[PDB]
């Protein structure tokens, strides 16, 4: 047992290395739309800087879940990073469906391992749960339903002249 | 009943009370590893300023169940405080594992207030706990096994270099 | 075929995604190196923010390649990343010293492309690699050379003094 | 024989002289295109300033080879600058492909210059190209194809609001 070790439980060490897993996942899929947006034939650099962003934001907090388990005396245990589910992503609207049902599945990621630290009565890593990650989450996935309803306005998938107008007005100019 | 009092049960001011109390104890403790550091035949000046530090620490915790206390409507009650376990504290080693052990008593204590007012529904002492005390507490632990894990790659008890170069490196110049 | 593209064979296209994997497996290994020696029972804090950078150096190399890759229309190609070869590393010394190895493999890989690219007469790919990698490679290799015989020259992996002092001298101060 | 002259081919003099005169003809080819779209019955002046700035680079890039000749004591040789290959560039995307077209022809020259340099065994002159052009000459690949994709998304070459849109966000203000 590591000296430091207080209140906590080993399903939770357990839990932490998955959801560290699970960032890491989500950053590299956020990579391969960044990676896709940029492409010659597709050329939409504002949305692909947007999702470089979020494979960097993600990477950060799955960093952020290795130092909480150092910081509880719990082992940091790492597996395979999974490749992306595709390869290519279509265009802006079906990216940004596929970024909202990822958001929302690292939301009941953190959603159960709060459930999990409840149940354990670890009130140390439900404070980090809610402190560090539930508010950013909501805000996240916020964001990518007020995109998904832009580029349903602006006439995607069809509308070329529409994402081209997204990428120029509703992600940040890179 | 105090005018401002609202779903503050009297268990959990009595708890707070002894809180505070066990604050103080901690600083006092804190206070003699300084003074005892600070000896001509010990002469640790630098390990002498981290012990005086967490003392100040620890009695500001202590001011702040004071404050805890009045602003819910409690009422604020002292006990002597207890003079520390020894005169004494051996070495920089012996010292660190004291304190390690005095940070989880103090951290148990503070988990022990927060089951209470969970039991007794009282999230704005849960918060209380969560925001001010949890995660320094988890740091200060964090830290001082981080000095125990180096005092003992240096060779402490035996080995006086070893004890001297941790007074230069580990903790900040005073 | 992408209307970019220009000289530039499938058999450099496959390389470079697998020059990709390999700065990302290189990047999750230095990684798992970061996690180990900020353990409480490590503890060395200098050492870990060493490979937290170096981390962070090969993750921005893959995107390098990623970017290339578009560059010239090629398209990426993504694998899994495969989890480091070992979940702790012992000790300073051990560490550097898959770290060492590691470089070389990186180094190999870099040089198995080059001689590819000249196989296929493709000046451009040649050049990004000796301006973008093969110097920084050189540099990286020597680097940790210098600190294995510094490790050596003190004591490791026995000497815990040693491994203290080398943290405290050899790495910067995080 | 020049007294400075050193490892450098007649052939690969006067390959440089062909270089120099290939780029004359380009940036003469992208100041027509600059023209046209600044007629009154054209009138989009962001891209004609897009066009006006590539004549320019064109046209010290053929510097560059004469200067390049100097240095190494072969003889600047100079032939008449053939007039573009149309008078009038029809719009944004026509241009933009004869552009691609042009970038490709010039890279392809430049790429057979560092063949020759190489069959010459002249190291000086592939790192001048390397250095010097084949790295900037990929990104303006990139970069007019990129616009390409645009164009097309945008709905030309009958979309005139599309066209109307390229020339307010995808080319910088003039
Ligand atoms: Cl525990
Ligand atoms: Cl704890
Ligand atoms: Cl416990
Ligand atoms: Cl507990
Ligand atoms: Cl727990
Ligand atoms: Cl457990
Ligand atoms: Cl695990
Ligand atoms: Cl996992
Ligand atoms: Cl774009
Ligand atoms: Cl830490
Ligand atoms: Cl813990
Ligand atoms: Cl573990
Ligand atoms: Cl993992
Ligand atoms: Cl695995
Ligand atoms: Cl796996
Ligand atoms: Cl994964
Ligand atoms: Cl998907
Ligand atoms: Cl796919
Ligand atoms: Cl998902
Ligand atoms: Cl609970
Ligand atoms: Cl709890
Ligand atoms: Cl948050
Ligand atoms: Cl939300
Ligand atoms: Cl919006
Ligand atoms: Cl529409
Ligand atoms: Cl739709
Ligand atoms: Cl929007
Ligand atoms: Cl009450
Ligand atoms: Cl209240
Ligand atoms: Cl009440
Ligand atoms: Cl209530
Ligand atoms: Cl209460
Ligand atoms: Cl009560
Ligand atoms: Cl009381
Ligand atoms: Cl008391
Ligand atoms: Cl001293
Ligand atoms: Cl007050
Ligand atoms: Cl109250
Ligand atoms: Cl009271
Ligand atoms: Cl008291
Ligand atoms: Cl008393
Ligand atoms: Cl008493
Ligand atoms: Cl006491
Ligand atoms: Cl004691
Ligand atoms: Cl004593
Ligand atoms: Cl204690
Ligand atoms: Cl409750
Ligand atoms: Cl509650
Ligand atoms: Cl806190
Ligand atoms: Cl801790
Ligand atoms: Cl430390
Ligand atoms: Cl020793
Ligand atoms: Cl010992
Ligand atoms: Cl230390
Ligand atoms: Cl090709
Ligand atoms: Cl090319
Ligand atoms: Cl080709
Ligand atoms: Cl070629
Ligand atoms: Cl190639
Ligand atoms: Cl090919
Ligand atoms: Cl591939
Ligand atoms: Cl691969
Ligand atoms: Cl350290
Ligand atoms: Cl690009
Ligand atoms: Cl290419
Ligand atoms: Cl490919
Ligand atoms: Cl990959
Ligand atoms: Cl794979
Ligand atoms: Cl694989
Ligand atoms: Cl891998
Ligand atoms: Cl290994
Ligand atoms: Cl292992
Ligand atoms: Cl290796
Ligand atoms: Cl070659
Ligand atoms: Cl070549
Ligand atoms: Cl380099
Ligand atoms: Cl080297
Ligand atoms: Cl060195
Ligand atoms: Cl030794
Ligand atoms: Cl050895
Ligand atoms: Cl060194
Ligand atoms: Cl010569
Ligand atoms: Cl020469
Ligand atoms: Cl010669
Ligand atoms: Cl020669
Ligand atoms: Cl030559
Ligand atoms: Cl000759
Ligand atoms: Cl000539
Ligand atoms: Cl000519
Ligand atoms: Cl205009
Ligand atoms: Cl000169
Ligand atoms: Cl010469
Ligand atoms: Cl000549
Ligand atoms: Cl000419
Ligand atoms: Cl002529
Ligand atoms: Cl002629
Ligand atoms: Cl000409
Ligand atoms: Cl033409
Ligand atoms: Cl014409
Ligand atoms: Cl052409
Ligand atoms: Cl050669
Ligand atoms: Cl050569
Ligand atoms: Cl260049
Ligand atoms: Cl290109
Ligand atoms: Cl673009
Ligand atoms: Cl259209
Ligand atoms: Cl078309
Ligand atoms: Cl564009
Ligand atoms: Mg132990
Ligand atoms: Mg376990
Ligand atoms: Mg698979
Ligand atoms: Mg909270
Ligand atoms: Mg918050
Ligand atoms: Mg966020
Ligand atoms: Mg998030
Ligand atoms: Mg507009
Ligand atoms: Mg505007
Ligand atoms: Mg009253
Ligand atoms: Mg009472
Ligand atoms: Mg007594
Ligand atoms: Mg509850
Ligand atoms: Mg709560
Ligand atoms: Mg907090
Ligand atoms: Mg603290
Ligand atoms: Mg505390
Ligand atoms: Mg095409
Ligand atoms: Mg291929
Ligand atoms: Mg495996
Ligand atoms: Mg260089
Ligand atoms: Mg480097
Ligand atoms: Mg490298
Ligand atoms: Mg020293
Ligand atoms: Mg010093
Ligand atoms: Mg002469
Ligand atoms: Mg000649
Ligand atoms: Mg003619
Ligand atoms: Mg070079
Ligand atoms: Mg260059
Ligand atoms: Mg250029
Ligand atoms: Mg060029």
């Amino acid at each position: 047992v590591s000296q430091v070790r207080q209140n906590y439980h080993s399903d939770c060490e357990a839990a932490v290395n998955r959801m560290l897993n699970l960032e890491l996942y989500a950053s590299y899929t956020y990579s391969s739309m960044y990676a896709f947006f940029a492409r010659d034939d597709v050329a939409l650099h504002n949305v692909a800087e947007f999702f470089k962003e979020h494979s960097h934001e993600e990477r950060e907090h799955a960093e952020k879940f290795m130092k909480y388990q150092n910081k509880r005396g719990g082992r940091v245990v790492l597996q395979d990073i999974k490749k992306p589910e595709r390869d290519e992503w279509g265009n802006t609207l079906e990216a940004m469906q596929a970024a909202l049902q990822l958001e929302k599945t690292v939301n009941q990621a953190l959603l159960d391992l709060h459930k999990l630290a409840t149940d354990k009565v670890d009130p140390h890593l439900c404070d980090f749960l809610e402190s560090e990650y539930l508010e950013e989450q909501v805000k996240d996935i916020k964001r990518i339903g007020d995109f998904i309803t832009n580029l349903k306005r602006l006439g995607l998938p069809e509308n070329g002249m529409g994402e081209y107008l997204f990428d120029k007005h509703s992600v940040k100019e890179s």
